[PDB]
């Protein structure tokens, strides 16, 4: 058995510990919030400042079997590129790739470097999009880009900085304020798989990256990258695909990679909102949570509670086709309305 000690409690941390237990790994957190949101999720939890007390996360890698970060805290990453020569472990994060991915402006130069298209900068003519909001005198560092319509679509990339597999594409469901409260699977794309590979290659990535584009009506834009393990798509990644992108970045730093099931995943966020009338919800939402663990399962129904100021669900439905998720998917609803009387 195995071990992993994840750095930070939130979103990238539950999907972090999620992955890891269904891989038989054991799961340490560190946070710095007493409170983080899921403490009780993980087998064991130590409540400090990675950057106060070095000393003692240094200690904890001499007894796991991996350190990943997962947060955005760019002090805290910093600070960790600072004493990486000094654990007893692996640290599962690429620094430069993360020092580009971080800042929107550089990752614009970046694709641009390689000739991958993304949307224009500073156009003329509405609409632009500005970060998140659409607009029809914002702080000098504002990006303004051109609005693209279409799908939004994800993938992941795990490289162990000579060989770079390109997992599975995910559907990003966006709601009014562009923040993501369903993902499920789509088709290969060859064109997107391809630049993914190039964006990877050319860091060179010895970690892991997901990389998000709009399928425009004038072709493939990529928005943006992002370097450090993510949340959401790397559930339906694991059901749609068979992968489980934890276990993917372990190998990249341990034996290697290799480049290149076919199931159905929906994955969802609702809200308990008034007189329990259900409200789809975005990140960012269950973000503000207090408390996250497992409510239900069974075959083809994972639930999980994020209580707090209404609380949120995240429901993952799985099985062979479209047709037996969406009948799953049904299942958990009900499951819902004859326990607590909600309505959707
Ligand atoms: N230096 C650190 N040591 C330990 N845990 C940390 C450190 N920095 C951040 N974290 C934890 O990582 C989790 C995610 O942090 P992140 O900054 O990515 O998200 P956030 O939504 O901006 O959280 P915050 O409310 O702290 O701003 C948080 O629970 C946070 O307490
Ligand atoms: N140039 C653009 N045109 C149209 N929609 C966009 C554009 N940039 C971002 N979006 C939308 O805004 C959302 C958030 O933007 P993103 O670049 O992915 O930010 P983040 O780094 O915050 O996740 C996207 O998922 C997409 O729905
Ligand atoms: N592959 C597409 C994924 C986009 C979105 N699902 C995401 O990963 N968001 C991560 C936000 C994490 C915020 C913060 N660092 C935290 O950990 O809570
Ligand atoms: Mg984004
Ligand atoms: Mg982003």
């Amino acid at each position: 058995m195995k071990t992993i000690c994840l750095v930070g409690g939130k979103l990238q941390g539950f999907e972090a510990a999620y992955l890891s237990k269904k891989a038989g790994m054991k799961v340490v957190l560190v946070d710095k919030n007493p409170q983080a949101l899921i403490r009780n999720y993980a087998d064991e939890f130590y409540c400090f400042d990675v950057i106060k007390e070095p000393e003692k996360l240094l200690e904890l890698s001499k007894r796991v079997d991996a350190v990943l970060p997962v947060n955005e805290n760019l002090a805290c990453i910093e600070f960790l590129n600072s004493i990486k020569e000094k654990f007893s472990c692996p640290v599962l994060f690429d620094f430069e790739a993360y020092r580009i991915s971080r800042d929107k402006k550089k990752s614009k130069d970046y694709f641009k470097s390689i000739g991958v298209p993304t949307p224009q900068d500073r156009p003329s003519k509405p609409p632009y999009f500005v970060k998140a909001r659409i607009i029809y005198g914002l702080e000098p560092d504002t990006l303004v880009e051109e609005y693209v319509e279409g799908e939004v679509v994800s993938l992941e990339v795990v490289g162990d900085g000579s060989h770079f597999a390109v997992v599975k594409e995910t559907l990003v469901h966006i709601d009014e304020t562009y923040d993501c409260h369903m993902v499920t699977p789509l088709p290969a794309n060859p064109l997107f798989r391809q630049i993914s590979h190039d964006l990877a290659a050319n860091l060179p990535l010895k970690g892991i990256m997901d990389v998000e584009a709009i399928f425009g009506p004038k072709g493939l834009r990529v928005i943006e990258i992002d370097a450090r393990f993510p949340s959401q798509t790397p559930t339906v990644v694991y059901y749609s695909s068979g992968i489980n992108l934890i276990e993917l970045l372990f190998r990249a730093f341990t034996d290697g990679v290799e480049e290149i099931e076919n199931k159905y995943c929906i994955y969802e966020h609702l809200m308990f909102g008034e007189n329990g009338v259900l409200i789809p919800v975005g990140e960012q939402v269950l973000s503000m949570g207090s408390d996250y663990g497992k409510f239900y399962e069974e075959p083809g129904i994972e639930i999980f509670l994020c209580k707090g100021e209404y609380p949120v669900f995240t429901m993952v439905f799985w099985g062979k086709d479209r047709e037996e998720t969406g009948a799953k998917r049904c299942k958990g609803l009900s499951v819902l309305k004859e326990r607590f009387g909600a309505v959707l």
